[PDB]
């Protein structure tokens, strides 16, 4: 007779959220602009949360609006070291009953969480996300709604069915794979430019039994929170989810000097990372168990045009990759590859096109196409760039170049042209709205190909535009791992989960493809168990008589 | 498609047990000169090494050398060069390389593996035939299976776009390091990364050479092309401090002590800056395993259990029961019982009297380390030998089983890997079961393989909660060791290693680097959004 009896495991049926239209009097755009004015003049005080106590330090620290830093949206504090060791404490002591709850129970979770974002909370995190982290309408909503909304959901189908997957069972025995959480805690730290990696970041560990301290992004702490919130409100239960703004360094230094690290999940720089990765490697005699780290460190990504592209596909597609959300994504395409042949065409849409983007206010005019970007730091480096841009004889502004910080981080979209394939220009992450442009004479494009893949350290996103059925095959076979997503004939930007899941190697990261049905896989430590139902023989075999 | 292959029975007059006696046969009195190998070419260095057969060391089954940094330099050009196309040949081509080999394992190579492995590490025939031949085709087998079935993991399409993934090898090299106690092992750390499209520099074990080689040159002939795997022995540090200097690590496939894992961590992250990605490492280090015991025990299948786990093929296995929990209420019992068996238990020459249930240890070192601990236990005021304790390396590293009773369960003994064929017995009061269970908990750094073993259900129920984290590999009712492929995916967290759960789907997933690729098959609309108008 078994002992140990194992409940059959269910399945999960979800799909993408609709991304909404807010068109001119409907619902949708009417609540954000009431859940917008809703933010207008306000300061929301954010506090730590260990498990259900909210907490105040010293060290208070603002958030402001991009375009209006006049506007400070939050007051928040960086957790002290005290503090956040208190936090892993508790933490921990509430892990065992969490990892022990049903997996089917921990999604329900973030399916909740999910429909209140789908539903009656849409507005509010698109708004904070708009207005914390200078978010078009249309670059909130793939973000802090529908992104942020399928990683709850899909990453919570594709956990209750992991559980399926189950080991052979031959007589007298049976085979049971347990998905235990990790034992210790994980760091969850996260960035400004989109609210959904936080939420995936803290909850996909948290969804496979994990306990997490989450350390948000400064820039994005209004949005952060909310989301925070709405966990919580969705039942998720003290302790599992300490949200600690921190010190970056500090923050740091205090979980990678924890016996109970197990993990870090991580979005950011990568020096930032690397230095993680030290510090872990430097306590490895302290910690419990091997540390896992995951990072996804940003890209310096590209659209390769041949001369058979479809013109008006290059443009539109370079546009929106290269200038939504002010380029800052790790996504976002920064140099532009186009054929001697094509080049009179594509200058001379770009330059049109180009005239007639708006940057502005996207909370007050709906018809900006991006806003400023995130802060002063990031305006600074900018600036820096432009300057290089003027200053550089390999380069050339062909459009854009101004910016204006009185009110809000403001820089034009700028599009350089570069006659050097390996100036500065085209290697190095700027996360601002500029292109580069490299023009490569037709009889040259498998050269230049090699050129694409040889010229940053970076493998994050690329694109390939061509309507010639050998080139694709061609380019795809060469750009392989020049790009973990690779685009034909679309931009480089705006994967999809479930679709398109994201990430890349090189320089880029550990690759463990958030979006894709793998990713939950780092967060769970499997046990395999097995029951014998029958007496033991003898010690000795049959072929030693 | 893939089941199991049978283990064989090996009963007189059986086909596979006169095949397995000529197979010795060949091996008496030989020694192989096994070179580098660097793509087809075959490489002597000056730095000649030899493998010794552990029960007569006076036979030198081997002579091989160790590849200097400039011929492991000289690997890793070589095999980088042969990547690229080997990562863009269909999983399925790859995936019939190691089917073959499977084949030929399986079958006209079966007694060669195996009387390799019992000559050159001194296993008995069933733990060869578990080994080299079982576990070893069971790895190339499922891991197929398991790549194979991984391309039809995809994404989800919508008009009119069309996405798919593509399971990328790990660009650079991987390097692979392998134990001497596993035959199959070495052949699963330098296999499962070439599978998934990885080049590999294998540094095979010292004392495990004669059968890594015959797994090597299986695998060539099976059709694996040249530069793919590097058959490159080396020195330890030497092979780590190369590897690690090299921008193109992409990976680490390891299997052995912890501390040489956390150097070469280490190492990994000194030269962090110097690599063009971010090296994956994988580990396997090892446990101190424990069988517990309740009251409803069946006490037959704790003996036999435990004598098996404890003592097969010399307690080498990183899963080997070496601390054993018995209530007082049956230790009279128990004790009794492992002390008659004990004298049964026969060490000796395997090839030449199938009657042995264990010989002599892999080597010197090993032997010392042994024999290091067995004195500690004619020391220690907590430990008292009951059965066993005799060594005897004149002929070869032989040391007999060894049952020991500690009186303290927090004592050395109970925490630290000997890798031996020693058993320390800790005797608990029958009302502090639960105090016990905890014990077994927090004892040890170690949780990679445990087992229980009680009739009672809600026994079997708490225990199984309570040492969720002691064990990554959990038995109940049965012993701790002797895991297959495909039904108990092997590994454990902890101190263990990294449990990555090689004999389990998701392994492979280690060594690929997924690429998403998204084709658009209708032009591009304007750049603005409709709402912005
Ligand atoms: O910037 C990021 O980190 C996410 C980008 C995702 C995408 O655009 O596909
Ligand atoms: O010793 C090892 O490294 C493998 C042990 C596998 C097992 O016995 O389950």
């Amino acid at each position: 007779s078994h002992m140990l009896r194992w409940k059959h495991t269910s399945s999960l049926k979800v799909a993408n959220e609709p991304i909404l239209a807010f068109s001119q009097g409907s619902p949708e755009r009417d609540a954000l602009q009431k859940a917008l004015k809703d933010l207008k003049g306000q300061t929301e005080a954010i506090p730590c949360v260990v498990g259900d106590e909210e907490v105040w330090t010293s060290d208070i620290q603002y958030q402001l609006s991009p375009f209006n830093h006049a506007h400070k949206v939050a007051k928040f504090c960086y957790a002290d070291k005290a503090l956040l060791n208190r936090a892993i404490d508790a933490a921990l002591a509430a892990r065992k009953e969490w990892d022990l709850k049903p997996m089917a129970d921990r999604a329900q979770v973030f399916l909740k969480a999910a429909d209140m974002l789908s539903g009656p909370r849409r507005a509010e995190v698109l708004a904070k996300t708009m207005v914390g982290q200078g978010k078009t309408v249309i670059q909130a909503e793939i973000d802090a709604a529908a992104e942020l909304i399928d990683f709850f959901r899909f990453n919570a189908k594709f956990a209750v069915e992991l559980e399926g997957e189950q080991p052979i069972s031959v007589p007298p025995s049976t085979n049971h794979t347990v998905y235990r959480g990790l034992e210790g805690f994980v760091a969850a730290i996260s960035p400004f430019n989109f609210t959904a990696i936080g939420g995936n970041l803290a909850g996909a560990p948290a969804l496979m039994g994990n306990v997490v301290l989450w350390k948000p992004s400064d820039t994005a702490m209004l949005a952060s929170y909310a989301v925070y919130r709405i966990l919580r409100e969705a039942g998720l239960p003290p302790n599992i989810i300490q949200f600690v703004p921190a010190d970056g360094p500090t923050f740091g230094d205090t979980v990678t000097s924890s016996e109970h690290l197990c993990g870090i999940n991580f979005t950011g720089s990568v020096p930032t990372f690397k230095h993680l990765w030290r510090q872990v490697a430097q306590n490895l005699d302290r910690f419990r168990t091997f540390p896992r780290l995951a990072g996804e460190c940003g890209g310096k990504n590209f659209h390769f045009v041949h001369s058979s592209a479809d013109v008006d596909s290059v443009v539109s597609g370079t546009l929106r990759s290269a200038f939504e959300y002010g380029g800052q994504k790790c996504s976002a395409c920064s140099r532009l590859y186009v054929p001697k042949s094509l080049w009179p065409q594509i200058k001379g849409r770009l330059l049109e096109e180009h005239s007639r983007i708006k940057v502005g206010d996207p909370a007050e005019d709906f018809g900006t196409f991006f806003s400023a970007v995130i802060d002063a730091k990031a305006f600074a480096r900018i600036k820096k760039w432009l300057e290089h841009a003027r200053s550089s004889p390999s380069l050339s502004i062909l459009a854009g170049g101004q910016c204006n910080e009185s009110v809000g981080y403001y820089v034009e979209p700028c599009i350089i042209e570069s006659k050097d394939p390996q100036e500065p220009i085209m290697k190095e992450e700027i996360f601002g709205p500029v292109l580069t442009v490299y023009v490569y004479p037709d009889d040259k494009y498998r050269e230049t190909l090699k050129l694409v893949d040889s010229t940053t350290s970076y493998g994050l996103t690329g694109a390939v535009f061509a309507q010639d059925k050998a080139i694709v095959q061609e380019a795809t076979r060469m750009l392989r791992n020049a790009a973990g997503n690779f685009y034909i004939n679309d931009k480089s930007t705006g994967s999809v989960v479930g679709q398109q899941p994201f990430g890349g190697a090189r320089a880029s990261g550990t690759n463990d493809k958030p979006g894709g049905p793998h990713y939950i896989l780092r967060w769970t430590s499997p046990q395999v168990i097995k029951e014998t139902h029958k007496p033991l023989g003898d010690w000795r075999y049959s072929y030693m008589q």
